[PDB]
């Protein structure tokens, strides 16, 4: 292959998925892959013959300011402003020495980062390498992160501030006043992190967007004003799922199970890869799925629940015949199984998104950053779910889970999932917004070094 793309994700499953899906796209489109990778969070290489790993960053020895983070848990993320803080030398010296070591046949077209890696932009600047940026989250929390300094001056960034909560956003009718303070609760790290990866996000060659035109087409114009290179709206889960980048054992027994179910009979859980509740709120979300009386495949991952290893607080014999609890699935598989009637999600980016790909109506909970606005835009623009804004209680749980997989009142949204779900696919025909985001992509980057 003549053209080779490195691509440097950030370590975490939300963000290993996306990357590895456009590599692999990438891939099919004839381009050599190079992944720079931590050894935190690695994914099976084993999984990836086509491609080259370099790990980089956390090589023995460690660095004083890496060496005794935590592996698991929130505390782990970390390693994110650490990175852009100290990472410049190392990932220009690895650069370096890959284009030295390079063919004569074979050149770099590009570097593709997280958006998050804000440090480098000017690290490929140095060498004359042009970068694009992958952003794993939406345009909607984009168009919302530029409106920061607006936000500010609103006084909602404020904690202590309690009032207008339920109000719309001045500005920003789309959102409630509380889906910013939730947003944006950890404003003392999120004001330098956002800034920063909205300016080197300005700077690079090109956004690569995880979504679709017609999935976010009231941020389009923002994206377009804000950023000056070429943005391109590809929705990876589309072209294959992200399972071959799994950095936990997939519980595959599920299928035997969903195959002796109804079809649309189940609702699949899952909050996240990183959520963490109290044992109130857990024991209040078990009584909530218990109340619905529908069948349930529930992943938990251990440390989901503060004070157990895993789901200690629950009963034996709990949950039914209606339902299972697992640690881990191939989740976009799952969704796509024909028992599935509803996802309760965290409204994390990569399991919005892989639910709207296979037609499947969400029950929307949040843990902050990007979730509430995901549920908020999903819930309330698209149509496509229900949010539950205000906790857990069981009562609200349960009439939420009836109302999108059982009331003829939730026809409406079983019907617009079924709906998005033929726009993405439309959008990947001949002529459709995602194929030609995808062409000029292709195109793009085979210009880079005319
Ligand atoms: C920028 C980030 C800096 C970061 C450093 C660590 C820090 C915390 C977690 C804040 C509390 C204290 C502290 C110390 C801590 O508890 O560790 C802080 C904010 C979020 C974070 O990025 C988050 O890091 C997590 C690992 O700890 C990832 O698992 C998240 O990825 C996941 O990425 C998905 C894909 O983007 C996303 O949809 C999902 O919700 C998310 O959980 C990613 O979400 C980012 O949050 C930003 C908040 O503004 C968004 O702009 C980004 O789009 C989004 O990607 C991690
Ligand atoms: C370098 C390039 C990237 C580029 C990718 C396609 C892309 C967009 C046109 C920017 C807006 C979103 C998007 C997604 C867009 O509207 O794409 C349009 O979507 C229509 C369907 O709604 C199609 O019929 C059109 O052919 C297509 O251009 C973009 C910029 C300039 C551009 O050449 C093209
Ligand atoms: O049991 C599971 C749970 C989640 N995931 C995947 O983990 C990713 C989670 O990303 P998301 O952006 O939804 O949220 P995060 O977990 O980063 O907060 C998605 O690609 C999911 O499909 C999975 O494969 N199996």
């Amino acid at each position: 292959r003549r053209r080779r793309i490195i691509l440097f994700p950030v370590p975490f499953q939300g963000h290993i998925n996306p990357i590895l899906q456009l590599a692999n796209v990438l891939y099919s489109k004839g381009f050599s892959i190079t992944i720079f990778h931590t050894n935190f969070n690695k994914p099976k290489t084993s999984n990836y013959p086509h491609f080259t790993f370099r790990f980089i960053l956390d090589n023995d020895p460690q660095d004083e300011r890496i060496s005794n983070l935590p592996t698991h848990g929130p505390l782990a993320g970390m390693r994110i402003p650490i990175i852009n803080e100290h990472g410049a030398d190392e990932l220009r010296r690895e650069l370096e020495l890959l284009m030295l070591a390079s063919e004569e046949d074979e050149e770099v077209s590009c570097l593709i980062t997280d958006a998050l890696w804000y440090f480098a932009q000017s690290v490929a600047d140095s060498l004359n390498l042009r970068r694009l940026v992958l952003m794993t989250s939406s345009l909607f929390n984009f168009h919302a992160h530029v409106s920061l300094p607006q936000f500010d001056e609103l006084g909602y960034l404020d904690p202590d501030d309690k009032t207008r909560l339920e109000e719309q956003a001045s500005g920003f009718p789309m959102l409630k006043v509380k889906d910013i303070k939730s947003a944006y609760s950890n404003w003392q790290i999120l004001k330098e992190i956002l800034g920063k990866m909205i300016k080197q996000t300005k700077a690079s060659s090109g956004v690569i967007w995880n979504s679709f035109k017609e999935l976010e087409e009231s941020e389009l114009e923002t994206v377009i004003r804000e950023i000056p290179a070429p943005s391109f709206l590809i929705p990876l889960p589309k072209h294959l799922t992200a399972s071959s980048s799994s950095l936990l054992d997939h519980d595959r027994t599920v299928f035997q199970w969903l195959d002796q179910q109804p079809p649309s009979s189940v609702l699949y859980v899952s909050f996240g890869s990183t959520s963490e509740v109290d044992e109130k709120d857990f024991l209040e979300i078990a009584r909530g799925l218990v109340d619905s009386k529908q069948s349930f495949l529930w992943v938990v991952r251990p440390g989901f629940v503060k004070g157990s290893t895993w789901v200690e607080p629950l009963p034996d014999g709990f949950l039914g015949e209606r339902g299972r609890i697992v640690k881990w699935v191939p989740q976009q598989e799952v969704l796509a199984h024909g028992a599935i009637g509803a996802f309760w999600t965290h409204s994390g980016w990569n399991s919005t998104l892989e639910s709207v790909c296979e037609g499947v109506p969400m029950i929307f909970s949040d843990f902050g950053l990007d979730q509430p606005l995901n549920a908020r835009y999903m819930s309330d623009v698209l149509k496509v779910g229900v949010y539950l804004e205000n906790g857990w209680e069981r009562g609200e749980i349960a009439n939420a889970i009836r109302r999108v997989m059982v009331d003829e009142e939730g026809e409406y949204i079983r019907q617009n999932a079924r709906v998005l779900k033929q726009k993405a696919d439309v959008s990947l025909m001949k002529g459709g917004s995602s194929y030609e985001s995808l062409e000029s992509l292709v195109s793009y980057i085979s210009s880079l070094l005319e």
